[PDB]
């Protein structure tokens, strides 16, 4: 390579040993403004800032090609921007008008295909174990998941785009009563603008009839103007757009939570004071309420950081690397190549040759990558359990007291990292005491080598001489040397363990709570190792080491004279023990003045979210949270698995020998002044936001499918009937105890209810009602005895689930007075968990999600895995230039954890999952709200009203085969079953091959008569109902469709799926559907039937010679087709005033109404003194709404500029109390 010219490298060692000082900062000019040095990024990249909003539902028109005219209609020049694109979409000749999902919002980038009318996503939920072409029907059920997913993640926030203001004398008076003084250039399309502009007379009459009612009042444009309180400029205007109320409700939730958060851009200063030095100052710029911002979400970030520690245990390497980057950027400890482990004329002394082999064998070289790592491990959270670097000592000589002095200095410099490995230090120290104090060692062992904490606060010592392992750190056993309980006879061992006590204080996170940062406790309190020591002659931290060595020089003296070693070999020990006295006085000025303001400001970072230490080694344990789940195993947060970050778990206690001796500090040298480097906030702020932005959207498809399937779990019950004339559901509902133990009992420890009562036969129904009113699920437990006839009347009426231990003679447990209940009279049916449980954010029991689970196929724990990997393929998350460095660091595995009804609970150190406690855990752990944001539950409730809308539910099931003529075509015509038919359920027992007339024929047997009907000609009038269509022969299906044409049967097939597009008579039928595929197809094939609206057919001339053929029609629907129809046949008939069956638009489509103070949309009031009906209560669809949009004077989420002022002296910064 290079290596340069060893003369030039000999002056390299001379250069880096004798460094100097430069860089005077004075310039120094008058500035009559605000001297901005740094900029601040926004705390939450949350909102997009689109200008013209696109709705969820838009109009769609299929024109009839003959009556229409393909020109653009030309109104007046001022009206063509308002009325123009409406009359060009509802142009004269519109056959049908359908209301469907918007294609350029639910575009091809989200994988939703809206070509066939319904949403269809390809490979989200595919049923397994079916025929290879039977997955098409399940795409609708997985299509509505992605439509619900896009509404939920719709973070748009409308800014006023390119509006225009017309003159009032340029618009006609039929528009000038409508237009509210301005309008966007993209006005959209809405049939209320068709008033006095459309050619069609009955449509112009029906819209004039509706807009003159009291029930509606259509407007367009500016309604509200929230002028600001101080600057007097307009901030939030409400424009009455032309947009549907499912998209206008989401756009108002994004504004009602941005402007009514009342946290400005100046609260980013609170997030800088945490990520900078203590008692620094930030000035200006006072941007006020014209620069709003979301509050930093405390409940969500601390909820995802408990998944991110469980799924990704390499997260400890992220937070330490961010904390190491703050230590190395402070220039806090700088190594040098000059050793001073020994005083002058002691290393070459022959007496201490046994001593200098014990200090130079422990003191490693001063590598800066590990001293900075040792500081940063302290305030960091612990995820992998730290274990000790193995120290092999036998404690033979009195010069082996160095190893104990290694542990004293490691207990004072790093008391937090002393606690995490204090047990493996006992494994070394029990070889120390057992070879120096053998009389008092056995007195200590007979009490115990470990102890536990009793519930009554006592110390239950075990009594077993056990070597400690770093597992048992998570269990209830403690190291027994650190109990600080006096023992009679062992007074010396307890006295030396009083030298490992910490010398610090307990500082609350005052700058982190006010910054509203994530914390995993109630009072976030960290342990700073030593108090700032301003203005003292004798340093009160260095004087602690005076009294430690004064005890250790009596321990090493009694060990020396017991084995009558030399006067010289003992004097060289005590000269070395007071050389550690002198070298500690030089650095205790610089630890307790310059480190104690670094450990203070590192305890306020965003990602240092746990308590590290309390102040007592005898009682403290880390709060062991887990991610519990009833349908899986709990994954602990703090969990020893040895998964290193390549040297992060191995704690090296030899780090204190370079810290004590061969490290120069920026306060020891007074004589130059170092001009202490205050690090900038933006390096550790932007590394903490980028991690908290990546993992906030990392379990985002993990959360969505596990929110829909939250109640998808089920139990097995039986329904014992107790009277006559009962159905399958009425009766006493009874399940087994093992079915209760696996599913229902673990969900009662989550919902925090008492145990249900044990009814013993002698239980009145006012006792069972006491358990149902307390435990909110209707579940009681059986114990013994015979339950009286009084309580059987209560369990029948309220459907209370009774839990039995076994199904052994179950009627004998009830006092069956009616004698209708029998051991073989029941209906073994399922019972979903969502049907008996209900909480706010635990089980989604809403009526929208209730329907989708009935449309999903038989799922698995492998298809939920495929549905998560498919959503994360679609939505590639936002990833900054630091976030890509973290995602390929953790980095790949996520599917090891069940997320079914996952909550966050503590555990006992024994291993049992505790309940939620109102006074120990934080309030963000009681209900993990599907691990979602605060906003995206409010967007979700608008999305649930969009899925259960009948206007988009166009997955048509059920089909009818009949042989009527097609002379008046319309999709609404379900053919009526005639008068004298006989309804017959389909079964394979009916059709069979029978020799009839010299030929084997398929023979139908009519079940009311039993007659055999071999030919399909003389078969009776039968209304056959097919429910199965599975295992059906092809020859049988040939006979049935032959029986429809010949013998006029009506065949219903209820178990089919199809879509339907309403054609026009000029376009005609493009593609047909055969009757072979309508019978012999797999269960999940999604058909596409085309129906023709024969209302706009060309009426034939009166002198036309007639044609020959007839238009027949074989396949008919069951339910009304075109539920999405708004208007139909927009023409004017020449004989009659309005055409046959042509419909008028509903008045709810034209109603702006007002905007409520909460932010919900309201219709127009029907009378005075009446609050208007909210638009999300009814199932009607409104296409004009008031959307709260911000103006050009807001600028949500830009970089604001501050002034950082460094403090003057690093010794003048107070830490405690404040």
């Amino acid at each position: 390579k290079k290596p340069p010219t060893v003369v030039q490298s000999r002056t390299d060692v001379f250069n880096e040993q004798f460094a100097n000082e430069a860089l005077h900062p004075m310039t120094k000019v008058i500035f009559n403004g605000l001297d901005v040095n740094t900029e601040v990024q926004p705390l939450s990249d949350d909102f997009k800032q689109i200008s013209d909003p696109k709705g969820y539902l838009t109009y769609s028109v299929k024109y009839e090609d003959q009556f229409t005219k393909k020109d653009k209609l030309r109104a007046s020049e001022a009206d063509d921007r308002i009325v123009g694109p409406t009359v060009n979409l509802f142009k004269y000749g519109a056959a049908v008008v359908n209301i469907d999902l918007n294609r350029d919002f639910f575009d091809t980038a989200t994988g939703i295909d809206l070509t066939k009318g319904i949403p269809l996503v390809q490979d989200l939920l595919v049923p397994i174990g079916v025929t290879a072409g039977a997955e098409q029907s399940a795409e609708y059920v997985s299509g509505l998941l992605m439509v619900l997913f896009k509404v939920m993640t719709d973070n748009r926030l409308v800014i006023v785009g390119e509006t225009t203001t017309p003159m009032s004398n340029t618009l006609s008076t039929v528009v000038n009563n409508v237009l509210r003084t301005t309008y966007h250039n993209n006005v959209g399309v809405n049939p209320a603008l068709l008033r006095d502009f459309t050619q069609v007379n009955w449509l112009n009459r029906d819209i004039t009839n509706m807009l003159q009612q009291a029930g509606t009042k259509y407007g367009l444009g500016l309604t509200e103007t929230r002028l600001d309180y101080v600057r007097l400029v307009k901030t939030i205007v409400g424009h009455a757009l032309n947009i549907d109320h499912f998209a206008a409700s989401v756009l108002n939730i994004n504004l009602r939570a941005l402007m009514e958060a009342n946290v400005t851009a100046d609260d980013r200063i609170k997030a800088l004071q945490a990520h900078s030095m203590i008692s620094t100052q930030f000035h200006g710029p006072n941007q006020g309420a014209l620069r709003p911002e979301l509050a930093f979400d405390h409940d969500h970030i601390i909820r995802c950081l408990m998944l991110a520690a469980a799924n990704y245990p390499r997260l400890e390497g992220i937070i330490v690397q961010i904390n190491t980057g703050y230590v190395a950027s402070a220039n806090v400890i700088r190594p040098v190549s000059e050793k001073r482990y020994f005083p002058e004329n002691l290393e070459q002394n022959q007496s201490a040759a046994r001593l200098v082999s014990a200090v130079k064998a422990r003191a490693s070289e001063a590598d800066i990558s590990s001293i900075h790592l040792a500081i940063a491990r302290e305030v960091s959270p612990m995820f992998n359990v730290h274990e000790l670097k193995k120290i092999a000592e036998s404690f033979e000589d009195p010069s082996s007291i160095v190893v104990v002095l290694e542990f004293i200095l490691f207990a004072l410099f790093f008391p937090t990292e002393f606690n995490r490995i204090k047990g493996d230090i006992q494994n070394v120290l029990l070889l120390f005491f057992s070879r120096w104090y053998p009389v008092e060692y056995g007195i200590f062992i007979q009490r115990g080598a470990t102890y536990t904490i009793n519930a009554a606060g006592e110390f239950e010592f075990s009594g077993r001489n056990e070597k400690w392992d770093q597992s048992l750190y998570l269990s209830e056993h403690f190291p027994a040397l650190f109990s600080d309980v006096p023992l009679a006879g062992a007074n010396t061992i307890i006295a030396i363990m009083r030298l490992f006590t910490p010398q610090g204080f307990l500082r609350t996170d005052d700058l982190a709570i006010a910054a509203n940062f994530p914390r995993a406790s109630r009072n976030p309190q960290t342990y700073i190792p030593y108090t700032n020591q301003r203005g003292t002659v004798t340093n009160e931290f260095a004087s602690r080491f005076r009294t430690i060595v004064a005890t250790l020089a009596n321990v090493v003296n009694e060990r020396a004279v017991q084995d009558d070693m030399q006067k010289a070999t003992r004097s060289c020990t005590k000269q070395w023990l007071r050389h550690l006295e002198t070298q500690f006085d030089n650095i205790a000025v610089a630890h307790t003045d310059h480190l104690s303001v670094v450990y203070a400001t590192m305890s306020n970072f965003m990602l240092n979210f746990t308590n590290n230490f309390s102040g007592n080694h005898a009682t403290f344990k880390p709060d062991q949270y887990v991610i519990t789940s009833p349908e899986g195993s709990y994954k602990p947060i703090i969990e020893r698995q040895g998964e290193t970050v390549d040297g992060l778990t191995i704690i090296d206690t030899s780090i204190v020998w370079p810290i004590l001796c061969q490290c120069t500090y920026p306060l020891v040298r007074q004589s130059i002044m170092e001009e202490i480097v205050y690090p900038d906030p933006s390096t550790t702020l932007s590394q903490s936001l980028s991690v908290a932005q990546v993992l906030s959207k990392l379990t985002l498809p993990d959360a969505f499918i596990n929110m829909i399937l939250s109640g998808g779990d089920s139990v097995v019950m039986r329904t014992y009937q107790t009277e006559a004339d009962d159905d399958l559901d009425e009766g006493i509902r009874m399940t087994t105890y093992d079915q209760y133990l696996s599913h229902i009992r673990e969900r009662l420890h989550i919902t925090n209810v008492p145990d249900p009562i044990y009814i013993t036969g002698a239980s009145t129904p006012d006792q069972i009602a006491a358990s149902v009113q307390a435990t909110h699920v209707a579940v009681v437990l059986y114990q013994s005895g015979v339950i009286n006839g009084s309580a059987s009347t209560y369990l029948r009426e309220n459907e209370v689930l009774v839990v039995m231990p076994d199904y052994y003679d179950v009627v004998s447990r009830f006092a069956n007075a009616n004698l209708q209940m029998n051991n073989n009279r029941y209906h073994e049916s399922v019972l979903e968990i969502a049907d008996i449980f209900d909480q706010a954010d635990f089980i989604q029991t809403s009526d929208a999600v209730r329907q989708l689970r009935a449309l999903m196929p038989t799922l698995s724990t492998s298809q939920i895995r495929h549905a998560i990997e498919r959503i994360a393929q679609i939505t590639d998350v936002d990833s900054t230039d630091y976030g890509k460095l973290t995602l390929r660091f953790l980095g790949t595995l996520t599917r090891s954890l069940k997320m079914q009804n996952a909550q966050i609970r503590r555990i006992r150190p024994d291993g049992t999952v505790l309940r939620y406690d109102d006074q120990i855990d934080i309030e963000a752990f009681r209900w993990s709200r599907y691990f979602l944001d605060e906003l995206r539950l409010r967007r979700l409730s608008v999305g649930l009203r969009l899925i259960t809308n009948p206007r988009i539910a166009r997955r048509f099931d059920g089909v009818r085969i009949m042989y009527l003529t097609d002379d008046d075509p319309d999709p609404d015509f379900v053919p009526d079953v005639p008068e004298g038919y006989v309804a017959v359920q389909y079964a394979h027992r009916l059709f069979s091959s029978s020799l009839a007339n010299k030929r084997n024929r398929v023979t139908y047997t009519h079940p009311p008569t039993g007659m055999a009907y071999p030919s399909p000609t003389g078969r009776p009038h039968v209304h056959m109902t097919i429910n199965e269509r599975a295992g059906m022969s092809k020859l049988v299906a040939d006979n049935i469709i032959a029986s429809v044409i010949k013998s006029n049967w009506v065949v219903d097939i209820h178990d089919i799926e199809y879509t339907a597009e309403v054609m026009t008579p000029s376009e005609g039928y493009t593609q047909h559907v055969d009757a072979e595929s309508i019978m012999t197809a797999p269960k999940g094939k999604l058909f596409h039937l085309q129906f023709m609206d024969g209302l706009l057919r060309p009426e034939p001339s009166a002198f036309d010679p007639p044609a020959s053929g007839e238009d027949m029609r074989l396949i008919y629907p069951l339910q009304p087709i075109s539920v999405a129809r708004s208007m139909r046949a927009i023409v004017n008939h020449n004989e009659v005033d309005r055409p046959r069956g042509a419909v008028a638009p509903s008045s709810y489509e034209m109603d702006t109404g007002t905007l409520s103070r909460n932010g919900d949309l309201l219709y127009s009031p029907v009378a005075n003194g009446q609050v208007g009906i909210p638009k999300l209560e009814v199932d009607h669809i409104s296409f004009s709404n008031v959307v709260s949009m911000m103006t050009a004077n807001i600028r949500t989420g830009d970089d604001m500029a501050v002034e950082r002022v460094n403090p003057d002296d690093v010794r003048a910064i107070n830490i405690r109390n404040a």
